[PDB]
């Protein structure tokens, strides 16, 4: 393992530069060493990967050694920043594997799939992520009551 002053390696670098090649056996020489790594703002391979352009760096590198479900400083899941950062393959391929299994098991302040596309205008993520997360919580009790609905 080698870095400079900032501690970001070649996996998040080749991770966000279009390089899904060299990224995907960079992936897999990072992914036997630090395939559970993450950035200084808790930007991990799932979050920074699936956060930037990477959808195939998400499969790869989700399918080798990463299993599904992550948490970020603010508890955000990969289902859950996937439906952050208004992702379809990756919030769908999140919430089809069971990490919380409903997309109800929401983050600190609430943040599941419901409340986070609920919020930002996603209802394209929240048909199923409000579908299973619906399916489970319907009723999405939140920390200021502000519920699909109410938000």
């Amino acid at each position: 393992m080698n870095t400079g002053m900032t501690p970001l390696m070649y996996a998040t670098k080749d991770n966000k530069t279009a390089i899904m090649d060299r990224m995907i056996e960079l992936g897999a020489d990072v992914g036997a060493r630090n395939n559970d790594n993450y950035n200084v703002l808790h930007i991990a391979a799932m979050y920074s990967r699936e956060d930037v352009v990477k959808l195939l760096l998400t499969k790869r590198g989700v399918d080798p050694f990463s299993t599904g479900g992550s948490r970020s400083q603010t508890a955000v899941h990969l289902v859950s920043s996937r439906q952050t950062g208004t992702a379809t393959n990756i919030l769908r391929a999140l919430l089809a594997a069971a990490g919380k299994d409903i997309r109800l098991k929401a983050d600190g302040r609430g943040k599941i799939p419901l409340l986070l596309a609920v919020e930002s205008g996603n209802q394209s993520m929240c048909r199923e992520l409000l579908a299973a997360q619906t399916a489970e919580q319907l009723k999405a009790t939140t920390a200021n009551g502000d519920t699909a609905l109410h938000l």
